[PDB]
């Protein structure tokens, strides 16, 4: 494990502390939503972000926010205002890019 990775495990755990709800753990289904693939064209979850840093794929920290701020964006595309999932979106991508310093 590289310095790098470590750092993302600890970032991503403490990202996902912020969702019990578990809303952003998985990709969203078309099973869940369905057309959900047809309207988002680039996905991602937390669960994407944990396999990409086992892979070894984000060689940045800046690369790793983009994911995230890409999950949290298509929520708030996705979803109204008056939702439930665009709330947590808005709240976890402020909350968490504060975090992350
Ligand atoms: C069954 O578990 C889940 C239930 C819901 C979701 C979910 C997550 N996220 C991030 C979403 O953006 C999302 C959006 C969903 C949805 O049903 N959207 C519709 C209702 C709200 S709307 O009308 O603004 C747009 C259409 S379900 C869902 C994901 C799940 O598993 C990870």
């Amino acid at each position: 494990s590289t310095p790098i990775q470590q750092l993302l495990e600890h970032f991503l755990r403490q990202l996902q502390r912020k969702d019990p709800h578990g809303f952003f753990a998985f990709p969203v289904t078309d099973a869940i939503a369905p057309g959900y693939s047809m309207i988002i064209k680039h996905p991602m979850d937390f669960g994407t972000m944990k396999d990409k840093i086992v892979a070894n794929e984000y060689k940045s920290v800046t690369e790793f926010k983009a994911d995230f701020k890409l999950m949290c964006d298509n929520a708030m595309t996705y979803n109204r205002p008056d939702t439930v999932y665009y709330k947590l979106a808005k709240k976890i991508l402020h909350a968490g890019f504060k975090m992350m310093s």
